[PDB]
């Protein structure tokens, strides 16, 4: 439970928004990309596994499963690369909901920034410490240093 | 202490390292910039201030102090922006000695991947997980787990 993260790729203005949600706390991590690539989902993995403790990786979908860059780094970060299927057929929904509420912030800062990637930085703050009362930035934490101790 | 970060800036390759030391745990992000500017250090404490619980930020020089989109960065995430002078001279050879820790790491790796940014996320995974008996990603995570009890 602890160590499992999902990637989430979303788009707007023409650009690619990739998401990792930890699944038990509900916090995320973005960045813009020109595109979903192979290559950009591995970078975006290796540099997730150096800030948390990230055990299982459900992909978006069967490319970036496939890529052999991504297989690559889930390798060298030791992440178990699994699927993303939602056997679990709520899944689908409650990362639907996330993507609309991710969109939503974004608008509300989209005048604060000047580009894209700033404005999903702030939509990224605004997530993980909203209160809702614990944010998902205490929750992650909580969650992570119980299973430590 | 749970909430402080010194800034770093180091060399290599003709590239800038920026660093972020969370200054109780020995827990540090990192990111490739092609140079030190406000706008890139503003833009890199947006990303930690989402993901970790950013309080007080020592700058790593003036110019960053003095940068207006870094003061701006530093109001929007709720930062209180200080300096980064060593009143405990011991905190300049801490610094000096991690950036030649991290080089040797970079190093180390260099050889599996092409690129220097890949390199850093390696370097900044390694350290990160290193024992030393725990991580640093332990560390802090244990550090804040605490602070919000
Ligand atoms: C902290 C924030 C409230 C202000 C920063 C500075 N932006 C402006 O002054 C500005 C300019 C024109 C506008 N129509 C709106 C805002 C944002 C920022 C920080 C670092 C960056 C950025 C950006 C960005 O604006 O995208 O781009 C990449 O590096
Ligand atoms: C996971 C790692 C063991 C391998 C990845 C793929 N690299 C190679 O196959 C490779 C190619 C030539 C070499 N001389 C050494 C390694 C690294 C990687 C992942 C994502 C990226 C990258 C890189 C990068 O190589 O910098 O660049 C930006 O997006
Ligand atoms: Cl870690
Ligand atoms: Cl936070």
């Amino acid at each position: 439970s602890p160590g499992i993260w999902q990637l989430d790729c979303t788009h707007l203005e023409g650009k690619v928004i990739l998401v990792a949600v930890h699944v038990a706390s509900g916090y995320i991590e973005a960045e813009v990309i020109p595109a979903e690539t192979g290559q950009e989902t591995a970078y975006f993995l290796l540099k997730l596994a150096g800030r948390w403790p990230v055990k299982t990786v459900h992909t978006d979908n069967g490319s970036n499963f496939t890529s052999t860059t991504v297989k690559a780094a889930c390798w060298w970060a030791g992440i178990k690369q699994e699927d993303g299927i939602p056997y679990n057929p709520q899944s689908q929904g409650v990362i639907e909901s996330m993507n609309k509420e991710l969109k939503k912030i974004i608008g509300q800062v989209r005048d604060q920034a000047e580009h894209l990637k700033t404005a999903v930085q702030m939509a990224v703050f605004i997530h993980n410490h909203k209160r809702k009362g614990y944010s998902a930035g205490e929750r992650i934490v909580d969650i992570i240093a119980t299973d430590i101790q």
